[PDB]
């Protein structure tokens, strides 16, 4: 009954999902589900970093004037968002150091340390540490934050411009390959030749369309080639003896996934989260009745031990209605959930419940297994098109340009608006015509359109 | 032949674990295989934890001064040593946040909510975190370092001192567990009270003793009882309608442990880490040679999915000298090690070689998962006895309060040095009368006595 953004705010904390109390405003913390509901969240792309050929790896917080100061040209559109530690305690440092916005600066700079010859490359390295920003706007949960809760970045550098290129697909590829395991409606986009990383060639970013109509970007992938390798004097030999700067390239993710992860999905009733991440896939509850309160806690644990190998189960021992349990659980997005009754296991029958449709069936104790995995799936497979159709269903692909109308089209559709690609009129004024925001250059079943929609 | 000083240092890099290099006193870069390594290194106390009633929680970095300042009486050589961020780009932020030290004051800024009625207690709360000690000192890598990357801080409150104090034997014995599955030697001290902590009442601590006699303090435990419940007014309706403060108790442990894991079990040669903790387990090296090739990298791969569910493995291609693996291989510390040339194949067998005794023995190859399994089992042991082996021999045990002796023994012996408690000199000057450390009781072999002993 409540619009989005309050809903999310709302159910952001009566999941127990991240406390934002604390005094900084832009600083919240991840309360224990939370936290799980992301070690399981980014298990998913550390994995698939790890096959890709990755290597994740942990760098310092603190980034000296040194380094940062070779992150920018002058004060570039940078330095303005940092934070800065000037005291050493009490005394001041001659050395100030700054809290990591990015975390290339430190990286590349220790690239050098590690590329010598032809054979060093490639690097592809990544990490998932906890940055910064100085942030002057309006911070959103596990969205814009002051301090950054979860962000993953990957480094790679590669011997040649051809290398690095294709790197960049793999990464989309990965990133692409991830949002789907998690079920998240993406639409891919080349940032526009004026919305580029700082020292990138181009730049290619996942952006999502909340159920408020505003589009988010989640998932971004920049080349940079030389442009840092340079800077950095990460040079190498090339199989020819001559020498060659590093084509770097590097691709990030933030806590914008778990916010997504929990927009996307989650619904009125509150969460509804993909099983890939549920801290609890399965729910066992022992309903307590004035006889036979035993046997039920046995059933209970019967099911637990089955289940508990492919599958994370947890029983509500717990004291209370199995009402506020049945919501309790609920509202956390605990795909399924087992009653385990009375008048429920003479029959030899055990009754499931699905958080996503919330219909409620029973089904023979033999089948238990088979079922909470086919049951389990087809949760997934059901949240994920009721994602993209969500998704899809706010995506207009008009035929042609007229400004007057997209921004029109915009105040009442909303969502994303792709219209044919054209070189010819896609510069800034566009947005400054549309007065909405260029997600950049996109391709949507055969050829390229241009995406212009409201952001976050 | 060489140093423990320098060994350190040197493999800590030589074997890809800390690269030191980066610009900032002790603030290095742990690598790939230095983060694996710690991976599993702290997925073990995280278990231990969960597993114990605990709950991974995520706090902000940054302390704003306004707490920080409750965090103490007045200014009491504490908030000296502590990080100060203190501009946003060119703007001041007349609010002073901090990087956290003991990331303690945060957390109870919050439990100062999530604390109303008795129901809410117990709390054990932690999160592996990365604090930052502003430490003019020499830096030692993973030991004292500037920034430590690997803080994991657990945190505890309960509505009766009793609950409290048997949540310090609690957390105590999870550490014992913790390092006994880590291989590592401890001695329990239990601080003297003249040596404090910001608002502790009693710490205990664990010691353990590097191989250059140095003591190293692997774990801390402390009841801070009400001293912080009372200024964060972390308040609770008793059973009773009573206003009681909370009883507070926190503990964590530092990088020390895999830095006390690398120092412990390392032994000339190389590295040997535990098994547990070895980011590889076994390494199958398929030595290739110009006949019967593709039937090399086949059994190297049966071997592969034969291991690859009960273990970690590693098939280590790379086109290079077979030696050199073997060589690199015994450096990082893996534990076991597969050759399959074209002989054992044709007769039916298999050879390991192990990373303990650098022995390499072979037997039948229908009984792998079998040796493997075994054998660590065996390695593990082999290399845990050596170590409490090592340690009892770097324990001295004496009979009289004697410091003109007890100073002598040390540069003669050092280690730590055991002495019969006698409440009557158990006091500050003791310190000044060996110009050394007490670590202070100690119930080794029942006796109790006084730990002292010179620590890094």
């Amino acid at each position: 009954m409540l619009e989005f953004s309050e809903w999310y705010s709302d159910i952001l904390e009566k999941a127990e999902i991240y406390d934002v109390r604390y005094p900084i405003k832009g600083c919240g913390v991840y309360l224990p589900y939370g936290f799980k509901i992301r070690r399981y969240t980014f298990e998913i792309i550390r994995n698939l970093l790890d096959e890709s050929g990755h290597d994740e790896a942990l760098f310092p917080m603190l980034i000296p004037e040194d380094l940062l100061a070779k992150e920018a040209e002058h004060i570039k559109g940078f330095e303005d968002e940092v934070y800065w530690v000037t005291h050493g305690g009490k005394t001041q440092l001659d050395v100030k150091l700054a809290l990591r916005p990015t975390s290339e600066t430190p990286i590349y700079y220790m690239m050098k340390l590690w590329v010598k010859v032809h054979t060093d490359l490639p690097i592809k390295i990544y990490q998932i540490v906890n940055t910064f920003r100085y942030e002057t706007k309006h911070t959103r949960p596990l969205i814009r934050l002051r301090e950054i809760m979860t962000f993953k970045e990957a480094h790679t550098a590669h011997s040649t411009k051809e290398e690095a290129e294709n790197q960049v697909k793999e990464a989309i590829s990965i990133y692409k390959k991830f949002f789907d395991t998690l079920g998240i409606p993406y639409l891919i986009s080349k940032r526009p030749e004026w919305d580029k990383f700082p020292g990138a060639e181009y730049t290619m970013a996942f952006d999502t369309i909340f159920p408020d109509g505003r589009t988010m970007q989640i998932a971004t992938v920049h080349n940079l080639g030389q442009n840092f390798s340079k800077t950095f004097e990460i040079i190498f030999e090339t199989p020819t003896g001559d020498k060659d700067y590093a084509y770097q390239t590097c691709y990030g993710i933030s806590d914008r996934v778990i916010a997504s992860i929990i927009a996307i999905h989650g619904d009125e009733k509150g969460l509804i989260l993909p099983p890939i991440v549920a801290p609890i896939q399965v729910v066992i509850v022992p309903l307590i009745f004035k006889g036979k309160e035993d046997i039920v806690m046995e059933k209970a644990k019967e099911i637990y031990e089955k289940l508990k190998g492919k599958f994370r189960v947890h029983i509500d021992d717990r004291d209370i209605r199995p009402g506020r349990k049945f919501n309790d659980w609920e509202i956390k997005g605990v795909p399924l959930r087992i009653e385990v009754g009375p008048k429920d296991i003479e029959n030899k029958k055990i009754t499931l419940f699905r958080r996503d449709t919330m219909e409620k069936f029973q089904v023979d104790e033999t089948q238990l297994m088979e079922v909470v995995e086919k049951t389990l799936n087809n949760i997934m497979e059901n949240i994920k098109n009721r994602a993209w159709e969500k998704f899809e269903n706010f995506i207009t692909i008009l035929e042609d340009i007229n400004p007057d109308e997209i921004k029109n089209i915009l105040s009442e559709k909303r969502g994303v608006i792709l219209v044919p690609f054209k070189e010819e009129i896609y510069n800034e004024e566009l947005e400054e015509k549309v007065e909405a925001t260029i997600l950049g250059e996109t391709e949507y079943k055969g050829n390229k359109y241009i995406a212009i929609a409201k952001t976050y």
